[PDB]
This record gives C-alpha cells, sequence and structure tokens, in this order.
DNA sequence: GTAATTAC
DNA sequence: GTAATTAC
C-alpha cells in the first residue's frame, strides 16, 4: 500500500511499511515515515487515505 | 493562529 | 522558534 502526497513541493510515495509514526491533526492524517536514515514527514485528508494508513492510526489510538 | 507533531 | 501538513 503507497501513499502519495505533496510536501513542500515535492511529489512523493511512501509504501505504508515506511511510516514510523501517524496522527490525526484536526481532519488530517499526519505521519512520519523511513527516508533511509533520515525521518520524513507527509499527510493527507483522511479522505485520500488508503484504508491501511486509517488501521495504522487507530491502532496507534488503542495502544497502551 | 491552533490543531499534533515533526524536521530543521 | 519556525515551517509544514489539511481544515477550520
Amino acid at each position: 500500500v503507497k501513499v502519495k502526497f505533496k510536501y513542500k513541493g515535492e511529489e512523493k510515495e511512501v509504501d505504508t511499511s515506511k511510516i514510523k509514526k501517524v496522527w490525526r491533526v484536526g481532519k488530517a492524517v499526519s505521519f512520519t515515515y523511513d527516508d533511509n536514515g533520515k525521518t520524513g514527514r507527509g499527510a493527507v485528508s483522511e479522505k485520500d487515505a488508503p484504508k491501511e494508513l486509517l488501521d495504522m492510526l487507530a491502532r496507534a489510538e488503542r495502544e497502551k
């Protein structure tokens, strides 16, 4: 599952297996991902997020 | 400006 | 401390 989005003017594609953290800001889904060493950031409208990313968010909200 | 949270 | 994300 690839999440596609634009950040700082660059179109990006990141596989959900590289996503490190996911959270909700307002009605947007924001996240960090591994980029071979550095950590990237991205965010999409909840309506453009693939179910797999939303599932990752829901699981995060339940974690102890 | 704030929201959540980060890289920078 | 700020810029970035979608949305208000």
